[PDB]
């Protein structure tokens, strides 16, 4: 199975409290990251410098198809409490306006700031026979600074498997309903979410964590589900998501075995409403 991930690698200045630190980031990491334990992953993607030992974690999961850029993706990220954080745009890489040929079983686009038009999606959806979208880099401005979120039209995404956007996020996305994707993931945090396979709605509720940052946990989601949606059935599948997510959100690693994903995952509560 081979996974093409599209989106800016992003250099995350996160601030906690007093605390400062820098790392690797971005939707196409976090994402290739889940799916790396599913198959074998290539990211599409922009940066200009990056630290040589980021540039090893990123090849050690994925081959690397960058656009040149003069600049790379920056985000810094103020965390008032676990889940809730300021996000600014200091810094943006070259747009993506080119998918390349190849023998892809899937294609996850997960831009963070814009670099994706919706006609590269429209784009893939022709080139390709799986698709699945995060919509966070779609409906944010590119413009620098605090994030600002711009309303888009949704009927781009009629076709698209597996979409994910948070609850304040989906908001913005107008014109759509549920079952124009097959299945669309609404996640909120700790606090319980929503699935919908084919428009039919079920609930889901994370198992309880304590995070001082949530960095990342919406794109592990996403590539998680992706992974297990291929190999279970759909309840099964949200639920290992979910337990991925969690042992990710305390082992940004991602080592775990996926046995203990599997036990986890039993106690996870989903409901179709
Ligand atoms: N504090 C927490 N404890 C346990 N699971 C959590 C969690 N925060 C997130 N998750 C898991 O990850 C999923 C996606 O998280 P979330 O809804 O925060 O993504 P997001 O894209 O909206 C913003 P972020 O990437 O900063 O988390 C949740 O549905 C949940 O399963
Ligand atoms: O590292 C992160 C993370 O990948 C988020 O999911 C994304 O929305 C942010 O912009 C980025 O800074
Ligand atoms: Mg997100």
């Amino acid at each position: 199975m081979k996974c093409l991930v599209v989106g800016h690698v992003v250099r995350d200045i996160v601030k906690k409290g007093n605390k400062v630190l820098e790392r690797l980031g971005g939707g196409a990491y976090y994402s290739a990251l889940a799916l790396s334990r599913f198959c074998d992953v290539e990211i599409l993607t922009s940066f200009s410098n990056l630290p040589e030992e980021w540039i090893k974690e990123l090849e050690s999961m994925a081959k690397l198809q960058v656009v040149p850029s003069e600049t790379t993706t920056t985000y810094e990220l103020t965390y008032l409490d676990g889940n809730r954080r300021r996000l600014k745009l200091l810094e943006r890489a070259s747009p993506i306006e080119e998918l390349p040929d190849g023998e892809y079983d899937v294609l996850l686009m997960n831009p963070v700031a814009r670099e994706v038009p919706p006609a590269l999606v429209t784009s893939a959806l022709k080139k390709f026979p799986f698709v699945a979208v995060d919509i966070q880099g779609f409906i944010r401005s590119s413009s620098p600074g605090e994030i600002q979120y711009q309303p888009i039209d949704g009927s781009f995404l009629k076709g698209v498997k597996i979409l994910h956007a948070d609850l304040g996020e989906y908001q913005y996305l107008q014109g759509f309903s549920p079952e124009f994707v097959d299945v669309l993931l609404l996640s909120n945090g700790p606090e319980p979410g929503k699935a919908f396979l084919h428009g039919r709605e079920y609930t889901f509720e994370p198992v309880h964590v304590g995070v001082d940052e949530s960095t990342g946990a919406g794109d592990v989601f996403l590539g998680a589900f992706t992974g297990f949606y291929s190999q279970c059935p759909f309840v099964q599948a949200l639920k290992r998501a979910a337990a991925f997510t969690a042992l990710f959100l305390k082992n940004r690693s991602v080592d775990f075995s996926m046995d203990d994903v599997n036990e986890l995952a039993m106690k996870v509560e989903v409901k179709r409403v």
